[PDB]
């Protein structure tokens, strides 16, 4: 089996991205942030407070004829960016462009965090990192992908995003119209659970590239690129007026600056990411102070290969016994 499914962004800045999954019986569609950092498949629901609910399309597992609750299951999760959310659980039958798993996990949202309620374009969270990082409780559930796998064609899923525009996930095969060149595949760690791995340096704009390990995490779950401080700070000192803002959190420039690319490579290749694809826009309403795409991860722990790097991709996400990425221009 394969599956394709577009994915939107939610706002004109990429700040995040949405497809559509239709869950249960009769068919509930909700639009869910496919999130390869972290393997929790949530939704906002019937059961979710009320008053943390502002818009969002919601899963009401007693009007599906295949949901089955979980007895005794719960979860709750806890992201990097602080945000929360946490609930019971049910099964039922998961289909994302035309990929069917029946048994998928649906985890229900009783309680979700202020940053959830106040995104009323995210109906919840499918999780496609390693299942060893699912938060279900007594017994840990699998991914999507994860239960998918061996009925796919191929047990690879492919991230293609796009810039201030639509893209595409597909599951269990490689389109190759979708990218230029050959796929660069590079080893994986799954030790932390993610789609760790470690890009071999970096350039700014026209600059020399310079030779260096960086461990991280593909993330298509965190909206920016997240590097070390010294990466960061050599890219930004190429932008006049650029700064680090303790107030704001994070690096600012000009909002009448055009920037520099950023390379990344990936084994003997190389990724370009445009220097569009790192302006955020206005850190506030009409501001002439915009926000970076490039923001250092000090104090987060691990690198993070967000939306801003794999947009500038077409990235296979392979999940075969040795598990890999792989990466090609497009
Ligand atoms: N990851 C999410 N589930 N939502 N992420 C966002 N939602 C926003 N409104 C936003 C603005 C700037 C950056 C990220 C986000
Ligand atoms: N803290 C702030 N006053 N503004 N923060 C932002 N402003 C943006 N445009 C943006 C995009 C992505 C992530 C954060 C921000």
């Amino acid at each position: 089996s394969t599956g394709s499914a577009t994915t939107t962004p939610i706002d004109s800045l990429d700040d995040a991205y949405i497809t559509p999954v239709q869950i249960g019986t009769p068919a509930q569609t909700l639009n869910l942030d496919f999130d390869t950092g972290s393997s929790d498949l949530w939704v906002f629901s019937s059961e979710t407070t009320a008053s943390e609910v502002d818009g969002q399309t919601i899963y009401t597992p007693s009007k599906s004829t295949t949901a089955k609750l979980l007895s005794g299951a719960t979860w709750s999760i806890s992201y990097g960016d602080g945000s929360s959310s946490s609930g019971d659980v049910y099964t039922d039958t998961v289909s994302v462009g035309g990929l069917t798993v029946t048994g998928q996990a649906v985890e229900s949202a009783k309680k979700v965090s202020s940053s959830f309620t106040e995104d009323s374009t995210i109906d919840g969270l499918l999780g496609l990192a390693f299942s060893t990082l699912n938060t279900v409780s007594p017994t840990q559930q699998k991914t999507f992908f994860d239960n998918a796998k061996a009925s796919l064609d191929s047990p690879v899923f492919t991230a293609d995003l796009g810039y201030h525009a639509p893209g595409t996930y597909n599951f269990g095969f490689i389109d190759t119209t979708a990218y230029t060149g050959s796929i660069t595949y590079t080893a994986v760690s799954t030790k932390q659970g993610f789609w760790e791995w470690t890009s071999t340096g970096y350039a700014v704009g026209s600059g020399t590239f310079k030779s260096t390990s960086i461990d991280g995490i593909a993330d298509t779950g965190t909206t920016l690129l997240y590097l070390p401080a010294t990466v960061v700070s050599a890219y930004w000192a190429q932008v006049s007026g650029a700064k680090s803002s303790s107030s704001v959190g994070g690096y600012v420039f000009p909002c009448s600056a055009t920037l520099p690319s950023f390379t990344f490579g990936v084994g003997s290749a190389r990724i370009v990411i445009p220097g569009d694809y790192i302006d955020f826009g206005p850190i506030s309403t009409g501001s002439s102070s915009c926000f970076g795409g490039i923001q250092s991860s000090a104090g987060i722990g691990i690198n993070i290969f967000g939306d801003v790097a794999l947009k500038a991709a077409f990235v296979v996400f392979n999940g075969a016994t040795t598990p890999t990425l792989g990466f090609a221009s497009k």
